[PDB]
């Protein structure tokens, strides 16, 4: 899942952040429309 | 400065956080206190 909805965000938040921490970016959709991006920080 | 929320808060307050991002805000995400990710809006 490279694009997840709001429901999946809550149910999967820990795992989604693990993936971003491993370098993935993940698109967040809201009623099917892409609205936000989760990207890794340089840290 | 910015808003920083942890994963717990992201889950618990998801609707309020996405409302802010859709209004244009970028938010820092922490994982057990360490900054790990950026939640930023896509332009519409």
């Amino acid at each position: 899942m490279t694009s997840v909805g709001v429901r999946a965000l809550r149910q999967q938040a820990s795992e989604l952040l693990r993936r971003v921490e491993a370098g993935e970016t993940i698109e967040i959709t809201d009623r099917g429309r892409p609205v936000a991006l989760l990207s890794p920080l340089p840290q």
